[PDB]
């Protein structure tokens, strides 16, 4: 009865994505205009040297747009946020965060929930991810509250992991769904530049990189194993996952929560470091399925930057069609951190539909999903598309 | 094909505790002399009223000693950590945290690893918990790095969850160890008051309490399913888990990460909220095991404070023996937040051993574990004991 309590307790098939919800703040920022706006709101028009370094950066970021909670209104009222680090500004950011992060998350759940089609009362687990969370309880408690989730929903907050959390969230979703029969996991990633936006400094060119690539956004997935026939529609199946630390990459990507808010540190080595180890990951994940041709899988890569994508595409020489949904997202949404990959997952199943593809993975049956962040950490996830009738 | 990949990818038995390690900072502080010392080191000797008020709180705490990272020499070189909230102290605390938390976590786990007596390489998962974490990557990465863990350990950091985290980690460990055949999760909870210690204030008595209750410590567990016979020795198994939010209980427990560090709010209504609802959690986690008499189970409840334990016990009408292990640890360590319940698990198995009980649960077969924190949430964990022979 005890060894019997286990089998009945766990689920059957693979944890599957039964819905995908997305949301962003109202302020769409045109990248072609950001350089003038950025240097004007921070009061740095007098430093023509920097501006050109930033312009070059935005102009080569492959990002044409980004949604930002931070608007000129909020910035003119928060001069401390416009400074580099000469004055503290954590508490003001923290307030923005306690309000915005949960708000974007709910908006994403509400869409995911609706698509899913079942009562929110059926959600058993909640996985919440954000670069940071301002208080105790974390944002996971706040979002559950706002959404109206049952009080016995088991929450897990994933804070301060990094841009790779988009993958770890799926790795966690997978184990939650498959070890608990009849379970439905609500997986949410919510990010804003409110905690990281700050003024430019010539002596901190890396931080200037983050000011041109980071954008706001929230994604919501409903994950569950053993979907109900004719009721729940799965569009992806989470097959296998792995996490690793790239060798000799210590300090490559990092951040610090300090009195001046969150500080971003990024080494020029990241692209190299990811390219030189991305293949190992592939053989470790796909050889077990007897797959050696990378181009036979569909792709979902975290858009950490234009250079990183071009590298991976070369070291693996994936054809030009692989990073299309991924670049589609980066272009229209920028680097929304952990949320990015899920936005691409929706972009992928969308294109598949609008193009008469045999499956949700653009005709291909299997695919990989990548997460890159502080570590440097590499998060791998093997998917299984679903056939579209 | 996949219906086989799934069956082989997952473990057969029950997630089990295969080892428990504990660690604490050198500085052993006696609750008896803390009032004079606490007010001295903070330059508040003159305000005899608040001091006598704090002595009175310490004398009811039922805490005889705690282990603190912050020594007198450290507080003397850091005056800002001594203020209440008149001067910022986040940065200084983050520095203390970046080094102390992972250090303590590392000591706890080396102990844990040793008992388990298996290779570190065999560690495929890591669950790290701490009230907070100063940077990105979090303490999970750092702990792996100090531990010389395998670059591919699947790590997860649980930050800013609260005093109830001790159980959410077991809830997380169970799903990980049971859905991954061969998986061995290293569970670590490291906490220190360095991020919360501040001077006294007469307008913030809820904060006073906290200065007398919280202490430092690190706990470490090796969790895994299907333990190798006569190679790995299990002591506790995780059968069923749950977390819940007690109705209308917001603000009772919470904390804010600000430029002055982690502030802490604690409404006096906490003992009653937990008590008038814990009974409900027991009938949800035990009727399925045809059990209605709480006293037939051994107990592991978070030592939030004497009152919470006094109310819970009176409410459920537990035998003065149930909380011998809980009250004993709270007495020798105090509230080490998330790591307390693990200290209790350990003390509980040690006591069963010294006394000559039939099982690791002081003779009983099944047991319950509770965690209380910001939410207000309650983590319930039904544990299975193992025979001693």
């Amino acid at each position: 009865d005890f060894e019997g309590f286990r089998k009945l307790q766990r689920a059957d098939g693979f944890a599957s994505i039964l819905a995908i919800g997305t949301a962003n703040p109202p302020n769409a920022v045109d990248q072609s205009t950001y350089p003038d706006f950025y240097f004007r709101i921070t009061g740095n028009e007098h430093n023509t040297e920097l501006k050109d370094k930033f312009k070059r950066i935005c102009e080569r970021s492959a990002i044409k747009q980004r949604y930002m909670y931070l608007t000129e209104e909020i910035l003119k009222k928060n001069p401390d946020v416009c400074a580099f680090v000469e004055v503290p500004s954590l508490d003001a950011r923290q307030a923005m965060l306690a309000m915005e992060v949960p708000r974007l998350a709910k908006e994403a759940a509400e869409k995911a929930i609706q698509e899913w089609g079942q009562s929110k009362s059926g959600i058993t687990h909640l996985i919440f991810c954000s670069t940071t969370t301002p208080d105790l309880p974390g944002a996971d408690f706040e979002v559950a509250k706002l959404l109206g989730l049952h009080p016995s929903v088991k929450r897990v907050g994933v804070f301060q992991h990094g841009c790779f959390a988009g993958g770890t969230v799926l790795r966690m979703a997978k184990d939650l769904a498959e070890n608990n029969r009849g379970a439905r996991v609500l997986v949410i990633c919510s990010e804003t530049t409110a905690v990281t936006f700050r003024g430019p400094s010539e002596t901190h060119l890396d931080s200037l990189v983050g000011q041109a690539l980071f954008g706001d956004g929230a994604s919501a997935l409903i994950v569950g194993a053993d979907p109900i026939p004719q009721v729940e529609k799965a569009c992806f199946e989470i097959v296998w996952t792995a996490q690793t630390v790239v060798p000799n990459s210590e300090g490559a990507i990092g951040g610090k929560v300090r009195e001046v808010g969150l500080t971003f540190q990024l080494k020029g080595a990241v692209p190299d470091l990811i390219s030189a180890n991305i293949e190992n990951c592939m053989v470790e994940a796909f050889s077990q399925f007897k797959i050696s041709d990378w181009n036979k899988l569909f792709w979902v890569v975290h858009p950490g930057g234009r250079a990183i994508l071009d590298r991976v595409e070369a070291k693996l020489n994936l054809d030009p069609t692989k990073l299309i949904p991924t670049r589609h997202v980066m272009s229209e949404y920028g680097n929304m951190s952990s949320a990015c990959v899920h936005f691409i997952l929706d972009q992928t199943r969308k294109a598949s539909l609008q193009n008469g593809c045999s499956t949700t993975g653009e005709g291909l049956e299997m695919g990989v999903l990548f997460g890159f962040g502080p570590g440097l950490t590499i998060e791998t996830v093997v998917l299984k598309s679903v056939p579209i009738q």
